[PDB]
């Protein structure tokens, strides 16, 4: 499953010209329709341009970058009209607009209600797409529907960092496997149990008959901090080491 | 306090059905109203359905994963309509939708104006969500607010990396404290000062009478860059080293 | 080149009344304009509240941090109508809203299609951000369009993290420069090639006449994984190596 990112409400939508409210984009859901009654108007079954030229349009656009892997087109359920063919252009940057296939019109609708479904390979990739009919029956009218490729589980973390030494004598005597546990709070609680990343940036140790041996390891990970281990063995003397951290949240 | 969500225009909108462009999902939110007077139309104080079933909904979305503490609807500000009841819908990777509590009918409004709120424990961890009236009086009309945790100061961090090295000898002959500093110049320069995490990757060093002493520190951070102090003391001779670094943006 | 906002689609809009449908906020884009047809009406070329008081505006909002550098206003296109000033009010966290200079008021429009613009220095961080007619000539009748800064390639990166051990004693004898490639795979696979940071969290090494050298290389990076090369060199013997890299996806 790809995203239908107009019934999700994920995108804003813009049309150049609506023929009027009851015309708008807010009707362009591919499939949309409305109360069947004769006597009363709710609206077309379509977004519906006011101008008729080859210069309309609507923007979907967010914030978030999108892989577009399709787009599908319908006409309008309501009355007899549909757009036959059409230009996209798209944008990464929001600044830079670019044409699809160099300016290609595409086929597009023949009726009311058949869906025509264009896939992207590669995925178009943008924060903003536009629609550009070029040719129609009737009307400029349309329903659409945008596909994306879902989130990836590990898009917008949430970071925090730090540092940890041991900060004093307790790793520099001894034999055999020793440890000392420095708890560390995050400046901030998280919403869910991160995983803390290690780095070392400083070390004060005696090597054991020429043996280097250190560790650091992160545990006991909570919302709220973490234990780094800081872990020597055989005879070594380590006077201080120091890592930093790198917590990062997931899904949250 | 938590986020009101519509008030900050942080969510699209989308109905099943309007009566009309004036009955919009553009009039829902919680205590709107309008013009007093009764000689035009400018729209009804609520959203209010064209069709009258079982399978009217306002899905609410956006591209970031909310966490939904509570929902308030009110009925019709300007007549006599309200939903009386209804269920609620969720999905996280907009992919997957999920029925609130299996589907629960919640007792909601019994008038035009007062305030009926559902408090979410835990939070609904969601990209989008969909009220689905079952049962109203006289209309499927509503007015609404959601409300969601507020964004954390660490979320949506930007990142830049590299790595620096010594890269000669400065530090392989000496006794005392002994540093050289290397000036890091970020690829890209950012929008405010961020923090610069750092690991090491690589140690050419002596040991000083068996010790070893090497750290590195960064110093100095600015949007532009940072310098990454290389740092031995005692009698130690390093010959190398290199650290990977990870520069994070906040609250930009 | 800075962001247009309203013609990329990238901000939901909410107005705090309409005169109807046809006046919403939908047709508020800066240079808006529909049909020349004298005997049908398409909506206005503007924005046009219902109530005439000194408590209208429209919010503009979403889930991103927004830089605005400007705004520009117009008035109405099709009719005699334009707000001639007004106040600024935005939030970072959509809890606390600030008032722009202290809830100076900003002069505005005099016709119908003069462009008015303010320059924000330094830009208005923010998440939404609120006009605030004060005064009009008519009725309180608006087009506009925000200007951010775009958005930086390093922003909204993706992430994934482990560790990588040699696990072995494949560097632990030997002379001269000797390596031994682990091969990683992310958890889940990434939709471009990532950078890959490494910091070392333990050594298990034996001095080469007091000489430590060790080194590790992120190499060979897809989208699947990485190569962690191993390094020692000299006549060191390393038994253990371990490093947590950070993987980061950019762009996407
Ligand atoms: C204590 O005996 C072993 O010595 C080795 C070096 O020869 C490594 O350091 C091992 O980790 C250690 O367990
Ligand atoms: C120079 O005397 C001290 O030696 C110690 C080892 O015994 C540690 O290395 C200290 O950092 C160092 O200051
Ligand atoms: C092998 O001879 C050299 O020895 C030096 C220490 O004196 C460093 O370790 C160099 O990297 C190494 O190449
Ligand atoms: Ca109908
Ligand atoms: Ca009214
Ligand atoms: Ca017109
Ligand atoms: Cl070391």
């Amino acid at each position: 499953g790809s995203v239908s990112c107009l019934a999700n409400a994920l995108l804003n939508l813009r049309s150049s010209t609506d023929y009027n409210a009851d015309h708008g984009v807010k009707n362009s859901i591919l499939n949309f329709s409305n109360s069947k009654d004769a006597s009363r108007f709710d609206g077309s079954e379509s977004w519906s341009s006011s101008v008729l030229d080859k210069n309309q349009f609507i923007v979907a656009g967010s914030d978030s970058v999108k892989h577009f892997v399709a787009i599908s087109t319908q006409g309008r359920g309501d009355h007899d009209q549909w757009v036959t063919s059409y230009k996209l252009r798209y944008t990464l940057d929001n600044v830079n607009w670019v044409e699809y296939n160099n300016g290609e019109i595409i086929n597009a609708n023949k009726d009311r209600n058949s869906i025509v479904t264009i896939n992207f390979n590669p995925p178009i990739k943008a924060r903003s797409i536009a629609i550009h009919p070029q040719t129609y029956n009737n009307h400029i009218s349309l329903r659409w529907e945008l596909y994306a490729l879902p989130v990836k589980s590990y898009s917008n973390p949430s970071v925090q960092v730090g540092e940890v030494s041991i900060g004093d004598r307790s790793l520099n005597s001894g034999t055999g496997s020793r440890t000392i546990v420095r708890h560390v709070k995050f400046p901030v609680e998280f919403l869910s149990v991160p995983i803390v990343s290690i780095g070392c940036k400083k070390v004060d140790a005696h090597t054991d008959n020429g043996q280097m041996r250190w560790e650091g390891k992160s545990e006991n990970i909570t919302t709220k901090g973490f234990d780094l281990t800081f872990i020597t063995w055989g005879n070594n003397a380590v006077y201080d080491l120091t890592f930093d951290y790198v917590a990062v949240e997931f899904n949250n």
